[PDB]
């Protein structure tokens, strides 16, 4: 299976790994669970030898990175290895060492070394200096060797064996890198180190309890569902995607309240769940002021968010939107300002600037540059001014920027009708939304890398990462290159979770 | 580390139950040849999950055996393959190998989930050869020559990104090459007579440059090659269309001697249909007469002639008249005197009715509209595939200006895969545009089994038309899915 | 002279591959006398051969085809008789009884009896005569 | 003798080449012919086993390569070996196995394979893919390795020995790229990989009959005059080289009639063999037309060729000859217009503008300007238009053009009297055509590899091929620079034969 360059690698890179041992016993594995699990179940013997790749299988060293960095932080369950993964969906429970290679080995040109340390359960959550990296039993590693390390994720157990829950804690393998990454000749800045980790489970490894297949969450596998983007819709409003965008170089952070989901399927903002409550509006108008509810005609609340569920989120705009009635035959229209002291959304009283009496269900259909500023531009990256109600917190969704190296927000982008060329961006599709919200699926690792493919050849056409508070980023190339340049036929393929600094593969094509 | 894999059994299994078992010439034994797909090339631009090669075990990737293949009819064996790569000491880079089992589906996979099936892993430096096995997982005791027989698959992508140090010269690829050999487990079946069997037959095209040959719309010398413009994307031809297997699609003919011809009784107003052979057309045997011209936007007219009356007479027609009912054999006469002729388009000019407008050879007219009967049309014909475009074959019809008749096959092509029968094994067929006198391939092409070619055109204006006449398409191989073709044409 | 082929596969006489260029000419009208040349505008040698490749081999015959031309909506019937002094397909130079000038592409298409013998019979087994030079 | 650099050679690079066994049987040498053959005589020990340059010794790999180009082609025979081939002249047949080493050694940074496989006597000249190539029994090998190849050229025969005729069809190996050459690094394009072969014969090896030593043709060797370029004269006029030069970038393909000759020997076109014939006419004046005759006073014929043999060639020119006759004391001059209907060389018949009756004998001697066209300039490259007689078979002779990488065509110039600064150019010296009709030696190879140096340093000048149809290319260094910036002192040397696509090293110096 594995056929390192040894033969033709000349003796510019060291093969094997020389490194003292780890300080550590080692750690019984199923004996101590078989007098009281209620059963002991074995698994596959053929898994029992394959080293595959890990779920969180990537990662990337560049010089940008610098030392301190983890690369990956793995925690010892069955989600480290994919068909463990899969069984884990069945059974409740486990014990057990895993055998973890990672792999490296860059051009004889580039020098550097990473660090892995065992963390023991109990430790708790620090940021660990890379002099504190090295108080843990750890291995040291210089990035060109051939051969892959390996490193026992012993089970250091307290108890007898584990159960599915968020009660446990196990051992971690925290990489970081240990010094600076630098190639020498004639250094291709593209050049970053591509590593892997692999993982399969030592024959100590035994699940426990038979349990209905899929009922726990723990052990829920991320997914995105696989439909073309063009296919999908926005979910700032009710239009079909058109193309992918960026923010302009001036625009960096982003405070949209429709259109935000957590990967784990934690709804945000003002996100509903289906389009027929996207950029809509219900209430009872008083000829001068509307008293806003939710689209169930149920009542708002100053204390549930800055809005009634499913209420616009568009800020540098001058929106108006069609209102139509029950029992009557009617369709008018509404020219909302975003600017007036009379709109207080956060408290469910809005103006009326010609509307009768009544109960009505407004959707947004018509935008138009804001009147009130200066009669100026329309800025549709901006969010519209909620009531600043001091006496009820106004509980917001987070702005979202890039943490990346040279990363940038990713949009999906709608044309949207009104006076010229506009098109609304948002950050996932609302189907995305729908299906992440049914499967509430843990996130394991800062960020998911993707891959966009054409579903027909099977073409890679880009690499995105996925962050957990729910929206994509990614580096363009050129300034004049991006996503926009990719067509909208691909589908969004999870590949690995990757460390927060994985660094992606700039998009498009420069000129 | 080794390969997740039992060994399988050759033909032990056979043994008792086939009628023979046909022992093979031990030169070919072990010897490596390369396979037909043998060829690839990592350049620094492929990402990790890109497709290098895609093989199917059988003996179409040994021309020797495929070759004995239409001798025998059955066949059971492991083949062995070897993969070499031609790298510096100063790259980087992994690759993976990894076995699919038949019985799987053709779906395209992650690089983690590569690692899921018995895999090898090499690091693009390697020097010696990799040698991976190619077992025959079998379901049944051996192989008939059958399409529905789905054997071990090997696909191979990049692991990591190719790294290349030094000056860094970004021309720099590694290139991979592929090659097979059976194993002594390998023995073919029962000895059957040569060739007899359509299931074995090798596909083939003729041996004739392009230049020699003619249209399969219009008994016309074929002059260029060319590509529909950024706004034709969908064609609908109802000449000049031929599946590979040989089956004649629409109003297709095999010789030009029907080509582009009518002959009906004139009743002096409306003309009746019929065969060539002066027997009766039927509107659900097909849309249109078989030979029956498909020139589109067009306001083409023929010249027609008769059998013991010495005469030649232009007949003009207009595609557009609720009077041109084609299915129904019945068309206008719009000043043709009674009786029975045979016309010849000759002479094409630019569409009368909607508005005295221009040429649109791209077009089909209208074949009459008939619900009582069905018109079985040719279905349309949209290039499969990402950035492929479709090829034609065109030569240059008399009218008023320059119209270049586009068509989808030579029609010599067409008689030749009717009369060899050649069953499509795979996707596409990969052709190579060789110059006869150099033996340089010109062009990389792919040709669909509908009855079509494609190719990916270099530049906006680089592509088929920068190609020369007098080259001749050789059948490659039969490609897969993932199978990208090279950029045809000159671009600087 | 055409339709003629060895079995190695050696195209003999003006026999061509394609139908596409049998009983067909293409050249320039003088007016009076037409000169010809190969289907591709190529220039005929009376070297390289009898007559032009494509060119009709129908004998005892007094036929004729339908020419037509490109860039020009036309289609002209161009009468020939095998026996003038006019008639000399082998250097290229043939009678135009009756056609303007300009290079068009005939295909036969209609035949009758021989005019010059005495208007006698139709003889098909017969080859025309190639200009005796 | 052979010293590879392993000892500091690190470990870039592959020492010996790992491959398979040559799928094939050993062959017979001698003890065949030992029965029939009149005698069995042997060789110099001293041959048996030094690894000596064949004369088809060099090839080149770039990176303009293409996989499937043809390195080299061998056809076993004693002309693989310098010795063999002097030896060959002597007696007639042979039979054995030959040795042969393929040298390569590039740079650690270059990378790339070749292909060498035995194609058997009886299968004929085809052009085969690289695929094909693997179906015969094959050898492949790193450009890198250090230590040469050897492959035995085996004696498959179907007779008992060989005679030297073309009847003969022997074993031969064929050489080309299998994968495409790439140099890493910091690239210098002016890398390619310069290969060398080298034979010796195998014990088996042995000449049979012994035969006056010359007169067989197929053993003769090429050879080109050993006088320096200076004292030649040109081959379109009688006149002495005064430098070499290169088409105009405009000029491509040249028609020149005279002064064309095949590297076996064989006249082409009006070429005549002495210079006594060069740009010369003869023929009855009828004071209106001329009736040409060969030099000899014999009748010229329109089957012949283009023209009388001699015939001046000068295309784009209005030339004038200078007229002679025999017993009438007189010299005139024929002022002749290459453009008329009256101008028809090929059948003997040209204008008279102003010569009375008789018979006369001109030489070319003063040109200017071609009048009829527009009264323009002067293109020496060009050829004149002889009589398109349509009922006669114009022979005329093909046109050449450079089909190397990069190559140009070399012409040999000489400045001709005119109105201006004229220069003839043509392709070969009238002297070399004479050496080549006398010792028609067999050409072996696409083209000749030849080494312009100065007679008196051996130093080298200058590298040109000369191909088959007889001319020369080579690689003009800039725009600016070319074969003109040489010394006419030089002398041609053959260093060894070549494929059509062995590339040249640039000539002269760019500044």
């Amino acid at each position: 299976s594995s056929v390192d360059g040894a033969s033709g690698a000349g003796q510019l890179v060291p093969e094997v790994n020389a490194s003292d041992p780890l300080a550590m016993d080692p750690v019984a594995g199923s004996s101590t669970a078989v007098a009281t699990a209620g059963q002991v179940n074995p698994i596959d013997p053929w898994i029992i030898n394959n080293f595959v790749q890990a779920p969180q299988g990537e990662f990337t060293i560049s010089p940008n990175n610098t030392p301190g960095d983890v690369l990956f932080d793995l925690s010892l369950g069955p989600h480290l290895n994919p068909f463990l993964l899969h069984l884990s969906q069945m059974y409740n429970g486990w014990v057990g060492n895993m055998r973890v290679r990672i792999m490296l080995a860059g051009n004889a040109f580039t020098a550097g070394k990473i660090i892995v340390s065992c963390i023991p359960p109990g430790f708790g959550s620090h940021n660990l200096t890379i002099a504190q990296a090295t108080l843990f039993p750890h291995v040291i590693a210089d990035v060109r060797t051939l051969d892959p390390i390996e490193v026992p994720l012993e089970d250091v157990r307290n108890v007898l064996f584990h159960n599915n829950d968020r009660n446990q804690q196990t051992m971690r393998l925290v990489c970081m890198l240990y010094t600076p990454l630098r190639t020498g000749g004639g250094t291709g800045d593209s050049f970053v180190v591509a590593g892997r980790v692999m993982t399969c489970p030592s024959p100590d490894f035994n699940f426990l309890f038979l349990v209905p297949p899929t009922v726990e969450q723990k052990t829920r596998p991320f997914t995105l569902p696989n439909l073309p983007l063009s296919s999908l819709s926005n979910s700032r409003a009710p239009l079909p995607i058109s193309s992918m965008g960026i923010s302009p170089d001036n625009v960096q952070s982003v405070q949209f309240q429709n259109g935000r989901c957590t990967l784990d399927g934690r709804l945000v903002g003002t996100t509903p769940v289906s389009l027929s409550h996207v950029a809509k509006i219900r209430g009872t108008s008083n000829g001068t002021v509307i008293n806003l509810t939710e689209l169930d005609g149920t009542p708002f609340h100053p204390f549930e968010g800055p809005a009634p569920i499913g209420f616009p989120d568009l800020g540098g705009c001058d929106w108006h939107i069609n209102m139509t009635q029950f029992g009557h035959s009617s369709q008018t229209q509404y020219d909302v300002d975003t600017t007036p002291d009379t709109f207080v959304p956060h408290l469910g009283s809005i103006q009326a600037n010609g509307i009768g009496s009544g109960n009505y269900v407004g959707v947004l259909s018509w935008i138009s540059p804001p009147s009130h500023p200066s009669g100026s531009q329309v800025d549709l990256w901006k969010i519209p001014n909620y009531g600043s109600s001091i006496t009820e917190a106004t509980h917001l969704a987070p702005s979202v920027y890039p943490p990346g190296f040279g990363e940038v927000l990713v949009f999906f982008m709608s044309k949207m009708p009104g006076p010229g060329a506009y098109n609304l961006p948002c950050l996932l599709p609302q189907e995305y939304i729908s299906h992440l919200a049914s499967e509430q699926a843990p996130t394991v690792g800062e960020a998911a890398l993707l891959h966009y493919v054409d579903p027909d050849t099977g073409r890679n056409l880009g690499e995105f990462k996925a962050y957990p508070d729910g929206f994509l980023t990614c580096v363009p190339n050129g300034a004049s290159s991006g996503p926009q340049q990719l067509p909208i036929n691909g589908v969004f393929v999870f590949v690995s979770w990757v460390s927060r600094f994985y660094q992606l593969k700039p998009v498009g094509t420069a000129s």
